[PDB]
């Protein structure tokens, strides 16, 4: 399983995915 890149300000990879 791999995380995804959140389009949020920090733009950091997250498993939650936003």
């Amino acid at each position: 399983i791999q995380c995804c890149r959140c389009q949020s300000w920090p733009y950091m990879c997250s498993v939650f995915c936003c």
